[PDB]
């Protein structure tokens, strides 16, 4: 009975917050109406709490909210559920308020309260609520458990339950609501588009929709790229392909990955999820809000060179320095805008990490949201096997994540592709 799509058809809703923010910026005007989605990163959040991340507007005002810019006619908001047991288990910009042992405490004091405030708009038949799952979960099981590199925090987390319960609970409470879209997020190809990644993956999102009285049915999609940079389409640089007789997936870039882009990453890892007992009509999202790499630094074609890596970085859109390289990055623009059915499988391009929030600060900065301070956000880090030892390529003098940073916004509006 839940439509297919929930963006098919329907207005897109504008956050008051963020708008303003994005307003008052010069130039941010042109992008100030685009819809951005709404991220409940701490129980504050849920009657509002005047954050710095998310201002004086709670859950139920943005639903509010929602309804009056709907005007009776269907109208979809975005909300990001962000807030595990030990969320953000890899890295320490956007670790917490619950720690590793508080899954009950997720339950009942971040996850019930949010359904029933959802719950009181299940009246409103044309408000679709997309619920956003986890960002940076249950990949983390798959890439920083076990064998070297990993963290102790995601081995916990993998060994207690606490992430596959949690989403398992917040799909199951949140799914059965009439008008609510839960998507799972499904990291993206520089993290999981790797043979020995792909299909483990597929596995842990099975089995956390699974998990807490959960079933499939109750997921709408994947989320692939929230709150990262990697390209959309690579139109110069093929995966398959080969320079002088040598396979680009040799290249120091590609590094054996499967995949070189977002789109064809989540056009096969639908039609895994489906093989593996997703249902048939699930569909994809990604996050463009930062994955335009626009501007003079922007390839016009591909390159004439024969040498292999030379073609690859002359080519290739995304410009960061290793792909792994996920904070506060130089030189990224704006993305495609939000669009209704983009692809083949895909349901939307979304706007989910707000543009001009901080993906974590560039130093230590004193703060009660239980957030450290990583090193990939730390321009002068030298990196890490991870990132293949590389310069971190994070944007100098950044804020706490979630935080207003105008310099990053300024130069994604400065590199946004499609041009503004
Ligand atoms: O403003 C709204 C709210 O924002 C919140 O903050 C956000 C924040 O913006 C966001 O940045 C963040 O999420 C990031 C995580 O923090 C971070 O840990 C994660 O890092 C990934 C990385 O993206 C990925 O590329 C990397 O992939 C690795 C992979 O793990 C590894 O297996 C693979 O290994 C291969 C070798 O590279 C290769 O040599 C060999 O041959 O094969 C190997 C495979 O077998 O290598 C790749 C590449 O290095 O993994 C790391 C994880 O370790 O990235 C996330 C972004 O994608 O946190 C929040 C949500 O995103 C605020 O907190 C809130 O207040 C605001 O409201
Ligand atoms: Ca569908």
């Amino acid at each position: 009975e839940k439509v297919d799509n929930p963006f098919e058809g329907a207005k897109l809703y504008v956050n008051p917050v963020w708008s303003a923010k994005a307003a008052a910026e010069p130039g941010g005007s042109a992008v100030a109406n685009e819809s951005t989605a709404v991220w409940l990163d701490r129980i504050g959040a849920i009657e509002g709490n005047d954050s710095p991340t998310t201002g004086s507007m709670g859950l139920r005002d943005h639903l509010e909210e929602a309804v009056r810019q709907s005007g009776g006619d269907p109208l979809t908001i975005q909300v990001v559920i962000y807030n595990l047991p030990g969320r953000d288990c890899a890295a320490l910009a956007s670790n917490g308020e619950l720690g590793p042992d508080e899954l009950d405490r997720y339950k009942s004091e971040y996850i019930d309260p949010i359904a029933d405030i959802m719950w009181d708009f299940a009246d409103y038949e044309n408000l679709r609520i997309v619920a956003i799952i986890e960002i940076a979960s249950l990949p983390n099981l798959v890439t920083n458990v076990g064998g070297n590199g990993g963290t102790e925090l995601c081995a916990y987390m993998k060994q207690n339950g606490g992430y596959v319960n949690g989403v398992g609970y917040a799909l199951r409470k949140l799914g059965e609501i009439p008008n609510v879209y839960n998507y799972i997020d499904a990291a993206h190809h520089g993290w999981i588009g790797w043979d020995s990644n792909f299909g483990p993956s597929v596995d842990i999102f099975y089995e956390a929709a699974n998990a807490s009285g959960s079933t499939v049915d109750y997921v709408h999609g994947f989320i692939s790229n929230t709150a990262n940079y990697s390209a959309t389409v690579e139109p110069y640089l093929d995966v398959n392909g080969t320079v002088n007789g040598q396979l680009i997936r040799q290249s120091k870039w590609v590094d054996w990955n499967q995949y070189v882009d977002e789109l064809s990453f989540v056009q096969d890892l639908r039609q895994a999820l489906i093989a593996k007992g997703f249902r048939s009509d699930i569909g994809m999202l990604i996050d463009t809000s930062r994955n335009g790499w626009g501007g003079p630094n922007r390839p016009t074609g591909p390159s004439s060179s024969t040498d292999l890596n030379t073609y690859v970085d002359e080519s290739r859109i995304d410009r960061r320095i290793h792909p792994g390289n996920w904070c506060n990055q130089a030189g990224a623009g704006l993305g495609e805008r939000p669009t209704v059915n983009p692809a083949p499988g895909v349901d939307a391009y979304v706007w989910v990490k707000p543009p001009g929030e901080s993906d974590g600060a560039s130093e230590e900065i004193p703060n009660d949201e239980g957030k450290g301070f990583d090193r990939m956000c730390d321009p002068t880090y030298q990196g890490n096997a991870r990132n293949g030892n590389n310069p971190s390529g994070a944007l100098p003098n950044a804020p706490i994540s979630g935080h207003w940073f105008s310099a990053q916004f300024r130069e994604l509006l400065a590199n946004a592709y499609p041009p503004l």
